[PDB]
């Protein structure tokens, strides 16, 4: 996350770090706990992943440096990628991980709610992007979970800035007109969480952007409310 600020333990308890272990262990992507056995994340996270065997999901993590070889994790039983996914920029950048076991929820691992039935027309004014990605275009995975508050831009404005892509109703955009704060490399799959009536909703999934925190170039996210039927279909 560019222009962001460090988080404290317990603060984003739905944020997971998804690790690949092939050929060596490293943070691959972020993700959100949406069910006891279910993580929501981005499809482009699995571009080089041979199978779920190599994946570890860590929850309750503030610092990447807490992950030692005795640190508990959740195996991934399944990666359900949307059948229409091809590449991030062309939408459908959504994926569920079915964990091998049920997360017992604690102070440090909690579910984030999906956007709610009847809230299609809520205007979300308190939205945050979280993750351990870069702080600039050429940087490194950060040790401490970063956070930045970012305003939603309308899909009409978002199309004016990305006239070489098709920005659809199944995408949601978020960024400052003068840049400065945004997601970046390694933040993919993570949440754009928004609080409405003091409840947090999983509004977005970090997908793609032209550079990081560039002015007039907003972050583009998978619009989760448009995939709720898909999510339920697949999680039932
Ligand atoms: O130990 C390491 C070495 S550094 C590292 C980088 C990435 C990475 O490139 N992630 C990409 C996604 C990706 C996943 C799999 C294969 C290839 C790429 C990403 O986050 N991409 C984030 C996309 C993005 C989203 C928004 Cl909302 C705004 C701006 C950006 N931009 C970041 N860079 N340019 N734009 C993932 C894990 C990593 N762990």
């Amino acid at each position: 996350i560019v222009g962001g600020t460090a988080s404290v333990r317990g603060e984003w308890p739905w944020q997971v770090t998804l690790h690949t272990t092939s050929p060596t262990q490293r943070h691959l992507c972020g993700g959100s706990i949406i069910g006891n056995q279910w993580i929501l994340t981005a499809a482009h996270c699995f571009y080089g992943v041979e199978s779920p065997k190599i994946l570890r999901v860590y929850s309750g993590i503030l610092n990447q440096s807490e992950i030692k070889e005795d640190t508990s994790f959740f195996g991934v039983q399944e990666i359900i990628i949307h059948d229409q996914y091809k590449m991030a920029e062309s939408g459908y950048d959504i994926a569920l991980l079915k964990l091998e076991t049920t997360v017992n929820y604690t102070d440090s691992q909690r579910p984030i709610s999906l956007p709610s039935k009847g809230d299609r027309n809520v205007i979300y004014t308190d939205c945050w992007v979280t993750g351990w990605g870069y702080r600039k275009l050429r940087d490194k995975i950060q040790n401490t979970l970063q956070k930045a508050k970012i305003p939603l831009v309308t899909n009409e404005e978002c199309q004016k800035r990305y006239r070489g892509h098709k920005i659809t109703h199944k995408m949601i955009c978020a960024g400052y007109r003068e840049g400065g704060k945004d997601a970046c490399k390694g933040d993919s799959g993570g949440p754009l969480s928004c609080k409405h009536n003091e409840v947090w909703h999983l509004v977005g999934i970090t997908s793609w952007g032209e550079g990081c925190a560039q002015r007039e170039r907003p972050g583009v996210y998978t619009n989760v409310v448009e995939y709720v039927d898909w999510i339920l279909e697949k999680t039932q």
